[PDB]
């Protein structure tokens, strides 16, 4: 039982989503910048990410530069509803397990919450080596 909010046109979000499936867990997707979580299901989340409001912020996106997000003049929850509002704003990708939620940034963060080791040598999309066919960490 394994969610991801997922982008397709994020490096990061694809390598999470791949390492989810190395562990041979197909995941339930949420492409989250159509279907964003409900206001109930983001504070949730956060909660359980264990970070700040404002650590879930992505920068560099149209809504953060001008609505000016970057100054410190938002009280979280003024954050949450801007994140409902504009989705592109909610960093990504989020992970949802049986033992955990992350955000997996960097993507092998997801290999903290999944139950399953990963089935085999696992090297992210850029060639970067993650882990060995003996599954151990590089
Ligand atoms: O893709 S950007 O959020 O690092
Ligand atoms: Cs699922
Ligand atoms: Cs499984
Ligand atoms: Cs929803
Ligand atoms: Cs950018
Ligand atoms: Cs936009
Ligand atoms: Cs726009
Ligand atoms: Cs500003
Ligand atoms: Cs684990
Ligand atoms: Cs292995
Ligand atoms: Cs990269």
């Amino acid at each position: 039982n394994i969610t991801i909010y997922h982008n397709p046109a994020c490096g990061t979000s694809r390598n999470t989503l791949e390492m989810i499936r190395n562990s041979g867990t197909e995941p339930t997707i949420i492409l989250y910048l159509e279907n964003p979580p409900s206001r109930d299901e983001l504070v949730k989340l956060i909660a359980d990410m264990g970070i700040s409001v404002r650590a879930l912020l992505r920068k560099n996106v149209e809504p953060y530069e001008q609505l000016g997000l970057a100054e410190d003049k938002f009280t979280d929850d003024q954050l949450i509803d801007f994140m409902l509002q504009h989705p592109i704003l909610i960093n990504r990708p989020i992970v949802v397990t049986p033992l955990g939620t992350r955000l997996c940034r960097p993507s092998e963060v997801v290999l903290d919450i999944l139950q399953d080791a990963q089935k085999g040598a696992f090297t992210k999309e850029d060639g970067e080596k993650v882990v060995d066919e003996a599954g151990k960490r590089l």
